[PDB]
């Protein structure tokens, strides 16, 4: 049958200041045609806690086979304690499993700030949780996209619309084994 992949994300999945149909998860939905449905449930600015709050209703509504979790970056951009982001993501993963869905956890990393300690503590939560839950750990695309000015909005922070087909094709390759 035609299964649903739910994306629980922030602007990296929603697409910042663009139509939903322009964002890579919609392009991926188009690529996959009727073989697999992609539901983008991503909102710019969401923290992991905000994604957690939205998740139960989405699980009930969409009954997805897999949930790609792409969250925590805002927590880290705001200097939130990594243990709290870890715990929130842990709860997300528990909820997804208890809904009989398979979680897929995207690694997130932060831009430079001061020293390496905070950023390393933040990035470490993702392989830890993927091992703990024994779930797929998907690679993070944002640093590579940021190397292409032609793929970035004027802020140098958010990918633009032209980035999205490239991200879609890359994510398709990463998700094909599903
Ligand atoms: C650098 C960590 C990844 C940031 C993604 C979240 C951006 C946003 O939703 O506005």
């Amino acid at each position: 049958g035609m299964d649903t992949l739910l994306i629980l994300g922030d602007s990296l999945s929603a697409g910042y200041r663009m139509s939903a149909s322009a964002a890579w998860p919609a392009l991926l939905n188009d690529k996959w045609q009727s073989k697999t449905s992609v539901v983008n449930a991503s909102i710019s600015g969401d923290t992991s806690q905000q994604g957690l709050a939205r998740l139960p209703a989405l699980l009930k509504q969409h009954q997805p086979r897999w949930v790609l979790v792409e969250l925590g970056g805002n927590d880290g951009l705001r200097g939130f304690q990594p243990q709290q982001t870890e715990q929130t993501l842990r709860q997300i993963l528990q909820d997804v499993k208890a809904a009989n869905a398979e979680p897929l956890l995207m690694q997130i990393r932060l831009p430079a700030n001061y020293g390496r300690r905070y950023n390393e503590a933040f990035s470490a939560i993702y392989p830890k949780l993927a091992k703990e839950f024994d779930v797929p750990l998907l690679p993070f695309f944002l640093e590579e996209v940021k190397k292409k000015p032609q793929w970035m909005q004027d802020d140098g922070i958010h990918p633009n619309r032209d980035a999205q087909p490239f991200i879609a094709d890359w994510m398709a390759k990463q998700l094909q084994p599903l």
